[PDB]
C-alpha cells in the first residue's frame, strides 16, 4: 500500500456505492460515480476492516457485535502529487472524510 | 463530578440503544411525555442487596475520556453517532458478589451487556 502514495476516502454511513440493489422499500432498488471520479484505487469495505481490527487488537470486541459496523466504507487510493487529491477527494458528494 | 471505585469491585452495565433508562422525558406522537420506563435498569441494579452504587456513565463522556487517553479527536468519527453505549458503573459492595451481580444484571431488560 505504502504511506508515500496513499489516500484513504470514508463514504458516508448512508451512502452504498457498491450494492447496486439498494433496499429502502423491502425490495431492489445514486452509483459508480463515486468510484471512477477518482479514477480521472480500490474498494476496502467496512466488514473487512471490522475483520482486521480484531485481528490487530486481539479478540471480538463482544460488546458491540449486537448493533451496527461504526466503521466507514472507504477506497484507498508520488510523493508531491498528495495533498491536491486529497483536497479534490473531500469535493465528491457523498463521501464523509479524507485522509492523507 | 467524578467517581472512584476499584477495579476488583466494579461491574459495567451497558444500556441497550433503543432504550433511555436515563431520561425522565421522550418523545410521543409528537409530545413530550414523561417516560414510564425512565429508571428501570437503574431501579433493578440499585435494589440489589449486594450493590453499593450505581453511577451513569454517558456516551458523551466516554468519548471525551477516550481522547484523553489516546490523544486527539478521531476526526472521521466526528459530526456522525456516537456508537458507544451509556453505561452504569456498578459498585459491588465486595469483590466476591461480582460474579452474581454480572449475571444478574444481564438479565435485566434493557441491558445490552455486562462486564464483570
Ligand atoms: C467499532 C469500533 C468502535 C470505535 C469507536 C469510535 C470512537 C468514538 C467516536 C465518537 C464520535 O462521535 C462524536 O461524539 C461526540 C460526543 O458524543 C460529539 O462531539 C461533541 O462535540 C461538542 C464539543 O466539542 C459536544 O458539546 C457535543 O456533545 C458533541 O457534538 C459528536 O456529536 C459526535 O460526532
Amino acid at each position: 500500500i505504502e504511506n508515500n502514495v496513499r489516500v484513504v476516502v470514508y463514504i458516508r454511513k448512508d451512502v452504498e456505492d457498491n450494492s447496486q440493489t439498494i433496499e429502502k422499500e423491502g425490495q431492489t432498488v445514486d452509483y459508480h460515480k463515486v468510484y471512477d471520479s477518482l479514477k480521472n484505487v480500490t474498494f476496502s469495505s467496512k466488514e473487512e476492516q471490522y475483520e482486521k481490527l480484531t485481528e490487530i487488537m486481539g479478540d471480538n470486541w463482544k460488546i458491540f457485535e449486537g448493533d451496527a459496523n461504526p466503521l466507514y466504507d472507504a477506497y484507498i487510493v508520488a510523493p508531491n502529487d498528495v495533498k491536491t487529491i486529497a483536497e479534490d477527494a473531500k469535493k465528491i458528494e457523498g463521501v464523509s472524510e479524507v485522509q492523507d
